């Protein structure tokens, strides 16, 4: 089964998921000098005031917080998007060292981690159907750098020892994802894919320019999670990121001058 190790990592994925070598794979390097400002882009509309978080889960490759998406409670709209996209969950990708861990890069710069807020297009009814569509998902990607603590992340980090190993979950209600956002909503956007198997080419990527800063203590608690399940040999959950993929016939657009 797939993972991030030498023997099952991103260079192996194409054998089970041949779309790994497709025409719109993610992540990519964002070359800020080649991305074009697009004045027809709208401001993003991030409407999370009614978000209802449910559980936090170690899924063996990352940790994820799930939300109630049975209703338009936490939606992403505007920007490059048509229609309404409901928040399903967020998760992160991070490194073993502060100089790596993000999936997208900016002029080849790697950040310590990357937050993905995963949304699906309500015109498709459910996420499983959305992932079969070229405009089925919108993932809001936010870079993390190490510096000052992010207060809105602390509740997440404090529960991670209760989901150390694969398959563990915990109640994680009343969490406000607005506390994970940077000040600016300026973004880059491009058509891409899931960055993990099945690597489906169903994602409008919206990557914010402004990183959030997290403390060294916060990211160290990410690095204490385990890929393995309870009672198995401990492999620390670090470097769960896919490297940048060929841009091919795509143009990255910027919402800002
Ligand atoms: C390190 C890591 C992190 C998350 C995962 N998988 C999941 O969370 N799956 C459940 C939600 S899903 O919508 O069904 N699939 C999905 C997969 C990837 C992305 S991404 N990384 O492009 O934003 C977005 C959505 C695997 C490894
Ligand atoms: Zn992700």
């Amino acid at each position: 089964h797939w993972g991030y190790g030498k023997h099952n990592g991103p260079e192996h994925w194409h054998k089970d998921f041949p779309i790994a070598k497709g025409e719109r794979q993610s992540p990519v390097d964002i070359d800020t000098h080649t991305a074009k400002y697009d004045p027809s882009l709208k401001p993003l509309s991030v409407s999370y005031d009614q978000a209802t978080s449910l559980r936090i889960l170690n899924n063996g490759h990352s940790f994820q917080v799930t939300f109630d998406d049975s209703q338009d409670k936490a939606v992403l709209k505007g920007g490059p998007l048509d229609g309404t996209y409901r928040l399903l969950q967020f998760h992160f990708h991070w490194g073993s060292l502060d100089g790596q861990g993000s999936e997208h890069t900016v002029d080849k710069k790697k950040y310590a981690a990357e937050l993905h807020l995963v949304h699906w297009n309500t015109k498709y009814g459910d996420v499983g159907k959305a992932v079969q569509q070229p405009d089925g998902l919108a993932v809001l990607g936010i870079f993390l750098k190490v510096g000052s603590a992010k207060p809105g992340l602390q509740k997440v980090v404090d529960v991670l020892d209760s989901i150390k190993t694969e398959g563990k979950s915990a109640d994680f209600t009343n969490f406000d994802p607005r506390g994970l956002l940077p000040e600016s909503l300026d973004y880059w956007t491009y058509p891409g894919s899931l960055t993990t198997p099945p690597l489906a080419e169903c994602v409008t990527w919206i990557v914010l320019k402004e990183p959030i800063s997290v403390s060294s203590e916060q990211v160290l608690k990410f690095r204490k999670l385990n890929f393995n399940g309870e009672g198995e040999p401990e492999e620390l959950m670090v470097d769960n990121w896919r490297p940048a993929q060929p841009l091919k016939n795509r143009q990255i657009k910027a919402s800002f001058k």
